[PDB]
């Protein structure tokens, strides 16, 4: 009974990092106040008072700079990636 | 011998750096040297040649500023979160 919380994975949109945040250390990352009626608001996922759990950032498009400085930014954290290899053999 | 291509999600690992990348734009971005001696080269999750389609960041014991410039750094492109929300019961 009593709490019960939902873990959400919002739909991958562009622009939607843009939003406002609160919090840090190992209190977490909280949404502060939603601006007004932004593309980040207007999808129906993302949420004031929201915990933030991860972010999934894609590369699709990227530019080299903004790359490195990312990974830099992420380094000292915990992360994972989602990459694509080729070789053989995993029959 | 026979090449192929795979998508791997790399086990979540805290601190790695020494990840050297090329490329961009259209292309994509790509690991192109991993650090001697850096946490990188000592997790063995990542190779050299292997692109990167995302990354996922976790907020764990993140300090302020740092989420602000990688949120900042985020918004020209594509993201999704991993959130946790308090329901009514529900």
């Amino acid at each position: 009974a009593e709490l019960v919380e939902i873990i959400v994975e919002t739909e991958a949109q562009t622009g939607v990092s843009g939003i406002n945040v609160a919090g840090g250390g190992k209190e977490g990352i909280f949404v502060r106040e939603l601006r007004e009626d932004s593309p980040a608001a207007r999808s129906l996922s993302l949420q004031e008072g929201d915990q933030l759990l991860s972010a999934r950032v894609f590369f699709e498009n990227f530019k080299y700079e903004d790359a490195l400085r990312l990974l830099q930014c992420a380094e000292p954290y915990k992360v994972s990636f989602c990459l694509k290899r080729t070789v053989p053999t995993g029959d």
